[PDB]
């Protein structure tokens, strides 16, 4: 079952963005905070679009998606990932990391239940890579 | 108004490209004609210093990110 | 049996030459039209009589004369020449290329009635080179540069123009035009094209690349 | 047979390119006029060496070797071009586009003689683009 | 010091380049940290020009040789 | 047994680098002479800390590794390279030829010992090709004028070394010296070149034309 | 009348040698009379620069067209 | 076995005549000392392209020309010549005198294998008559 | 003196020649020496334009006479 | 015998040539009255030096040498000259017309005695000539 996060929490730290900047090791801190539980790609998705501004949400969707296809890349060299199956039939196609696979585009539901958590954690990892990767380019 | 944002002398060029981002998708175009738009309108705009460093890319730069990445790599640092 | 060229075409192309000059690419098409089918000598020496002005005309009557002996020279390197026969009477002598043979002075028809379609044809290219020949010489690259206020294409078209009408090997124009892009070019262009991420090995890729990265202005 | 271009509509033409541009519509009608009959790539040719000049002609060969090398591999991706064959040796190279091939070089009348009528209109259509794509990059 | 070596506005490269080298060896930094301080020395002096032609490089420069090559080949000729 | 070379030869190579440049045909001459027995990576890597300042030192060591990588490239695309076995065992690795394999670090003798003369000979040809890449890329034909007082041989001078140092194609290196000769060199001489009642079609003969006929001032 | 024409101080050299050549051939002199007219006036007209260009000719012209070809090559360019 | 001059000499003799000039008899005096062995092609061009300038080495070139076509000139003129053979075989031709001939151009190895001792004094003499003429020239 | 002799900015070269010959032939010089010095006296006497004149002379002029006829050919008419 | 001319005569003709020139119709008249009866070189070489300045006479001297020379060339074209003989033993060389040759340098005495009425009447018309060349050219 899939809970939000708090918009207070998350209004809290879009305060600490702003005054803080994206660089700072206190809002660094704060981030891996609210990156502790493994999110679902709806999560991280709407947590991105509300504590950065335009431009930085839009690096950080570029960033992501580079970080997460080598994590298939990866996962294609590997077929032991968390993410991955035994078979064939359990590989896992970027349309299933970004969210956008059969059953989950717009549904955190669905999303929740058809995600693995090997799937949870990898997208968590590839979130934060990229937006440490955007906050040491903004400034 | 989108069509009439310009960069100020002083701005910074994420806080433009920000402040036209925001003005290009919370307007009445098309969503397909929203990334065009903010391209050629970071080409015009965007006083003549990043303008020369726009147009001097040796790649095409063919959206808002790539550019947006582009000219924070190579911009005078002042 | 003889006909003689439009005196319609012959004024519109003396009018070409009299406004345009004798190098334009128009005037040299327009040239190769009227000298498209095989000409009788009395065909080509009335045009060029007419066209040419007294000057150009002595010009191009010893510029032709050269062409003729260089093709006679060859034709007697070679019995196998369109004008040539196979036996040694069918050698053909200088005085029938200008004209000058016996039942050929000043009378077009026997002109046309003993000449062979080979001895047309060369005829007609010697006339085309001697023609260009004097139009090279009727009317300096490295003195080149782009001005202050000149824009690009300006710059290109006046470089290409003076590299292409000059004494150079054909061979050698383009890595010329290109040095010359990349030296005169005043150096906001030259640091344009200095700092290229490909390599440019041709003219017109260095025009397409200036053309698009330019400084608007 | 070939027949040639009259020079009364080429000089017109030309003076129009000089007075007009190259981006009017009025040339581009007179192009399109002009470009009527399928032509051989030695009236194509031509007619851009005297309608041009010679920064434009340069542009206009590049744009028409790329257009042409597009036209060439769609031919490649598909045995049923009209400037193609059934059998293999029918297959249409650049030199034979361009003019190069054996037979051709300098000469309009063995163009003529063993070009095909796709073949023209390809090269047509090819050296219309050009024009357009020079035409747009000029001014 | 070589925390105070900048390129003249009518110095060369290769002459910045030698003596920027000579200052940076021929100091008391270790030796494994002379590579990256030449690098990030050759990045913010070597006057505006230099600067954004490194900095606009399609490819990632990773020692002090490349980084000469790559200016001596696509520098402004004056 | 290794043999360093003299320090003498060392200095006075780096004195003639320091004094004549890099590009120089006397300093490649000089290079090609302690160029000449096969070195070892320790004796060219001293050889060019020496003679070479820090920053040309640098584009070197990248140039040489670049061809190295590219000599390495040939092995493994030829079992049969001198540097090369027949077995497996015997395959050249880049540690080996940048003396960074195991009993060279540092060592010359060691070195000495255990490489290949093979080896020893394309390490030194690998060296000398990175050495003329990186003197062409340390220091305009198009540019060059005779001054008001300069002379003429000096003119001469340096017009053939800008144009044959340059990125000009062998081929047309003397149609454009010629053609410089003509519309640079102050109008005196080129109405001397102009006015020459023969055809002169090498820049020897043009140099030796306007040497004879020169006004003496 | 061909004995009157000289060439002008501004005056082109092909300007002057159509004039002459129109004048002798238009006038009263006999057929195998013209050409050593014509060169004779090109030697005695032709203002002095032409005149010692064609003084000082190597080679003996003895054709109007040979000399013509000669002075366009070796003439003072302005 | 062919052995090469000294490049220690040689950027001596090159700084003499920087300092010296081409005409003084001190340069002249180290020239012939340079001179002694009969040199092959490869060696006096090689020379000839260190110590001199590239217009005074043009001019060598022609003069060392004119030099040797007067030399082949007297051979074809008396079959004993000590280049020549006294069957028509062993005639010197040019290509053989300038380096130029088969099996020569570009290998000083090869052209000191099928050069003569007669064609090496002789090629010799006329570099020096050559240098002579040019210094006579160049000041 | 011969070696006194210069032709004067007014004077004329057949006014000069004579001079210069006469001071040349009545003087101590051997009968071999005189023409090689009245040649080399043409050429370094004779003010500058004359000087040129002889320098730049497509033919090799070996004799007095041949220098004279040669300059008076080709002289500047003034 | 040899017998020179007039001092007398000759004083007059330089006299003459100094007062009315040397283009003078009455000087080319006084000029071929000395030069009626066929002259030794000694006699026709003395009189151009009295009469002519110096540079006058070294133009004299060299167009004298080049008509001679063209007509050795008319002699050595046809063996009929009157100054020839019909074998080849008589043939005349530059050296016997300008009185260079052996028994005739500085004698005119054995000038007279070996030279023919041809080579006199030849050397005669050939120095006036030249002297009608010089006098054009002087002036």
């Amino acid at each position: 079952a899939w809970t939000p996060l708090e918009p207070k929490l998350i209004t809290r730290l879009a305060d600490t963005v702003r005054t803080k900047g994206l660089r700072s090791p206190i809002t660094m801190a704060e981030v891996e905070a609210l990156m502790s539980s493994p999110l679902l790609p709806h999560d991280v998705t709407n947590l991105m679009r509300v504590i950065l501004g335009p431009a930085p949400y839009a690096l950080w969707m570029d960033a992501w998606g580079v970080q997460l296809q080598t994590v298939i890349a990866a996962a294609t060299r590997d077929p032991r990932h968390p993410a991955n199956g035994q078979g064939r039939g359990e590989r896992t196609n970027l349309n299933r990391l970004k969210g956008l696979a059969d059953g989950m585009v717009g549904n955190p539901q669905g999303q929740a239940a058809l995600l693995r958590p090997g799937e949870l954690v990898a997208i968590t990892a590839s979130a934060l890579q990229a937006f440490r990767e955007v906050a040491r380019l903004a400034e």
